[PDB]
């Protein structure tokens, strides 16, 4: 399936609060794709960054594996408490105003929590012919990323998704 | 009808090449979605322009029924003379790389001809839950932009549609 | 070792509190030790008491693996939470005052959150000859209860702590 | 000295018969320490009870030094004549089953000599750190009880001590 729905019971709202508060003080990097690495490699010397990545190399992420601690009482890490596997390079990935992705596969599939979006943000799948919607509704979404597909943000916020890698 | 094809016989390559002359001596004007009125209204004193004005300036499409002169000796005018409809408020429309708008629905539906486009251009109408690619084959395609759509470049360069009104 | 300690930074003030608070809505039973179990085996029928047990004829841990649901949103479930291993047949066991057990080996060693003690409340090692004592420190303790060994409360209080086995 | 033996040549066996028999028209007063006052103050309108009060009542063990008459023709005649040292305010000092009592520290150092025992009963010494078994084996212990001790029986027969007092 392109996408299925597991329950955390997650409040929105709470869940929103907790994230802002934490852009505060560490923010995005990157324009088009913001990203915030919440999962870094042991004895990271850049925690909050390192697990970030754009370019065309992708990189493993097997090493990206200690949830910062700062995390540990906010309710962003009540997200991962809950979570039904081992998370790995966990990015907070947000999608710019009017933005939107090459049809492309990724090589990996991810799990989505939306924190912030709008009925402007979709993702596009080309072979399916189906167009998809990430609610803010405190669930987790597996979203089949390895079929051609691209994403858009057409609102005028940011998009801001938690994005969680398996194994 | 949610999208039609007209088969209507023009040379791809010559429109690129007309279309990218024209704009040497007549800018796209403004961001994301950049535009140039091949038609006025008459007497207009605008002409380039006027009629790439937003909405709440333009009370009704069909007061631009003026092809511009200088489109006379052009191929573009031979488009215009292959139109089995009368045309009003001719536009070229620019998305710019990575871009996309809101999810919405115009006041009358559209003709598109792609002049550049790219496997990365779409339309999406969300209710219908169809992906939609335009190609620049030197057909006519019919769009039905009162339903609910975006539109969306994932590519690097600028997918070149005009976009033709009609009664 | 004995003893080993693994530092889980839990606030033990809010730990009471919410232990406190639980015991209010699902009571310890027995007498001597009191019990309240926080893991349950799937579909549980009696969820809050099966896992308790005092009978000689000990009965094996494998099943009780799900932490209450109700727990989920309490401090007391952030104790599951930060620990570094999947716990069995959890239980609150809580040694009355004036109480003391048999001098004798359990079969497997346990992990100890002290909730609520004094310093009248130890651990007897007999053949090691050491006396120890739990503190209700907000940390988990290894205690290695095979060895031959009884415990003692001579307060007036109950000792209440969290009793954890593993795998 | 934290303890001591002195071989002292009693008979365990007969020892806790005459006992039992002298609780059989004496019964011990109390619970969790149960007690019988062996000796006296001279003329005490209370001899078998007197000596059995709380501290706060009791100003010095050392008036109580008449060993009851009706013991003169008993067993536990002869045990008062082996006695090394003088005694007072000895007492027949029982523990029940699975009874503690809190870490603190007498006046004054006692000798013990137990009636009835078990391997689940001990002194337990805190800041020497030291687990103490007496033996019904008819000799005299002496314990140095002002150190912070605490006593434990996790047997299910009551641990029977026969407790002199001395200077
Ligand atoms: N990790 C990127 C993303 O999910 O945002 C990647 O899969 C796609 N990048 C597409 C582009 O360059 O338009
Ligand atoms: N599970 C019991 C406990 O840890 O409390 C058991 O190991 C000992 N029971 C001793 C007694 O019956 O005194
Ligand atoms: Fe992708
Ligand atoms: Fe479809
Ligand atoms: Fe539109
Ligand atoms: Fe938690
Ligand atoms: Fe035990
Ligand atoms: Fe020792
Ligand atoms: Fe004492």
């Amino acid at each position: 399936a392109l996408t299925s729905r597991t329950e955390l019971d997650i409040d929105p709202d709470k869940l929103r609060e907790s994230v802002v508060e934490l852009l505060e003080r560490h923010p995005l990097v990157f324009e088009g794709t913001r990203q915030l690495a919440l999962q870094h490699r042991p004895e990271a010397t850049d925690p909050w960054y390192e697990g970030c990545q754009r370019q065309s190399l992708i990189s493993s992420d097997s090493d990206f594996t200690e949830v910062h601690g700062e995390l540990r009482d906010t309710y962003l890490g009540e997200v991962f408490d809950r979570l039904p596997f081992k998370p790995i390079r966990t990015r907070i990935m947000a999608l710019d105003p009017k933005y939107c992705y090459s049809v492309h596969r990724d090589l990996t599939p991810r799990y989505h929590l939306a924190v912030t979006t709008s009925e402007h943000a979709r993702f596009v799948f080309i072979e399916h012919d189906k167009v998809l919607h990430i609610p803010a509704d405190g669930d987790l979404y597996y979203v089949d990323t390895r079929q051609l597909h691209s994403a858009f943000n057409g609102g005028d916020d940011m998009r801001i998704h938690i994005v969680f890698g398996t194994d």
